[PDB]
DNA sequence: CCCGGAACTTCG
DNA sequence: CGAAGTTCCGG
């Protein structure tokens, strides 16, 4: 209840909400599911290095949602 | 603009 | 070394 360490978990969850389809599932399924890359691709039938950039997009959107916010 | 993938680099 | 992560040349 607006307290800033809550403001930013919620930023996260929001914006991987807001994130393409594919890169919010690639994302999805490393950070919550625990997966590797090598079963993301088989799950998204896509090359691994498809996944590698996906992942790394997913976390740079989040990660410019979040760095305006500390200090 | 929005990424697809493979080369390249770091990490465990 | 194998998996994870970063970069870049496209398309």
């Amino acid at each position: 209840s607006h307290m800033l360490s809550e403001e930013l978990r919620q930023i996260v969850f929001r914006t991987i909400e807001s994130l393409p389809e594919d890169l919010r599932m690639a994302i999805t399924l490393r950070e919550l599911d625990g997966l590797s890359y090598e079963e993301i691709a088989a799950i998204m039938d896509c090359p691994v290095g498809t996944v590698r950039s996906r992942i790394f997009r997913a976390r740079e959107a989040i990660d410019n949602k979040v760095q305006p916010l500390i200090r």
